[PDB]
């Protein structure tokens, strides 16, 4: 089988070994803070713009209704840097293999506040550090998107995706759990692209980071399903923060 490390700590050089020999691991929250040398209560801090994101108007397929906001940033390691970079669309072309067209969209800016706090550098420039070990980029620089996530069960109804595991067209993704209530389902996937080994599991503790190799793993999750349906007024949703790594650029049209 493959290393699922959600409950004991993971350090920097054995979360490495998993990345080659496996394409993902999980870091528990403690290993985490270990990572990122900033304290659980310093990414709590982050916690409150899960309650600010906004609607994604986009889709009209019936799902569980999907809050978000998006931002990006270059990372420079030698010597390092993160910084901002003006706001721009998502490609989201039907395949990789795609050179041009496909649909481009706008979203709306990350919180100005969340990312000038401590542990929102902490916490891209120490993964983006990682993912260099295994796979260094283009001149040393990440092109980084940040798509922090609230799937809401108040409306529609949540079913397998159509395509089923995916990868994200990038290097390195992190999916960063930041909190659920009122809900089950919600279980991740990750298998390996070249193989038939896959594992299950649900992320339960905020702060527990998912890393994945993008070239060799794809991943997906379950649909929630809320815990009390016969109480509409009991929250009952999911928040993630999804980070993507890429060498060379932004996906992005030519
Ligand atoms: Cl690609």
């Amino acid at each position: 089988g493959m290393h699922v490390d959600i409950e004991l700590p993971l350090g920097r050089a054995t979360a490495l070994q998993r990345l080659r020999a496996q394409g993902f691991c999980v870091l528990t929250p403690a290993a985490l803070e270990t990572l990122t040398g900033m304290p659980l209560d310093a990414f709590d801090m982050m916690l409150p713009y899960w309650e600010e994101l906004a609607p994604d108007l986009h889709l009209k397929d019936g799902g569980h209704y999907r809050y978000r906001r998006h931002g990006c940033f270059m990372q420079t390691l030698q010597p390092g840097q993160l910084e901002t970079v003006q706001h721009r669309a998502h490609w989201q072309p039907t395949t990789y293999n795609a050179l041009h067209g496909g649909m481009e969209r706008w979203f709306e800016p990350l919180s100005n506040e969340m990312i000038h706090l401590p542990s929102w550098s902490a916490l891209l420039v120490a993964l983006g550090e990682l993912f260099a070990k295994l796979r260094a980029p283009q001149g040393g620089r990440w092109y980084i998107e940040a798509h922090p996530f609230r799937i809401d069960t108040e409306g529609g109804v949540g079913r397998p995706t159509p395509e089923g595991a995916h990868r994200d067209g990038v290097d390195f993704v992190a999916v960063v759990f930041i909190g659920r209530q009122g809900v089950r389902g919600g279980e991740t996937r990750v298998f390996d692209a070249a193989g038939p080994q896959g594992v299950r599991f649900t992320l339960e503790q905020p702060w527990t980071v998912l890393l994945l190799d993008d070239q060799q793993v794809i991943h997906e999750s379950t649909p929630l399903l809320p815990l009390d349906p016969a109480d509409p007024a009991v929250p009952a949703h999911r928040d993630t923060l999804v980070l993507t790594y890429r060498s060379g650029g932004f996906q992005a049209p030519a």
